[PDB]
Order: C-alpha cells, then structure tokens, then sequence
C-alpha cells in the first residue's frame, strides 16, 4: 500500500507515534517519505546482507527475522514480511522498540540526514488530525 500523506499521519498518530519518545507526528512522516516515499512493499538490501522492510524499512540485522542475515536477530520478535502489510501496526511496534534504544531516530539514517533540524511540522500541515 502506498499512503497518502495524511493518511499516513492519521494511522501513525491513531498507533501511537505522535511525541512518542518527543518526536513529534511530522518526525515520523518525514522519515517514512524518504525512507519508502510512503509505500508499505518498500525493500532495500544492504552492503551487509541484511534487508531493510517497509514505510520505515527496519532493518533485519536487529529487528525482525528473513532467515537469511547470518548472525542476526530478532528484537522485535516478528517475520519480515510482517512489515510489508498494509495495516502498519507491526512496523509502527517495532519503530517503537528502535527509538527506545538510547539513539532516538538517529537509528534512522535518512531522519538524521533529511528531517533533523528541518521543519517537520510541514509533513502534517493541513492533515486532519
Ligand atoms: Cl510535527
Ligand atoms: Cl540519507
């Protein structure tokens, strides 16, 4: 599925992500625009071997199992394909276990590189919420 912008905030604000950890709603739809331009399917393989999955491509060197990254784990305690849904629940958990981790959303490379220190508030502007 690929969301729309607004569509995007309502779910994500409707799971439980805006402020959560202190990012505010915009913090999340930025970081899924340029991490899978808003579509569930998204998919990227690393250098490493491991895969990223979804609208906020987590990444399966840590987070969820594909059964191919040797050496992995699976913190979030779920199959891969469950971040390809299109009900974002699964991703949206797992996003909440990742922020937590002492990083906040630098664990996402794309937030720090293209929403940190922008106006994320743009994101959610004119969104019904
Ligand atoms: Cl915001
Ligand atoms: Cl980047």
């Amino acid at each position: 599925k690929v969301f729309g912008r607004c569509e995007l905030a309502a779910a994500m604000k409707r799971h439980g992500l805006d402020n959560y950890r202190g990012y505010s709603l915009g913090n999340w739809v930025c970081a899924a625009k340029f991490e899978s331009n808003f579509n569930t399917q998204a998919t990227n393989r690393n250098t490493d071997g491991s895969t990223d999955y979804g609208i906020l491509q987590i990444n399966s060197r840590w987070w969820c199992n594909d059964g191919r990254t040797p050496g992995s784990r699976n913190l979030c305690n779920i199959p891969c394909s469950a971040l390809l849904s299109s009900d974002i629940t699964a991703s949206v958990n797992c996003a909440k276990k990742i922020v937590s981790d002492g990083n906040g959303m630098n664990a996402w490379v794309a937030w720090r590189n293209r929403c940190k220190g922008t106006d994320v508030q743009a994101w959610i502007r004119g969104c019904r919420l």
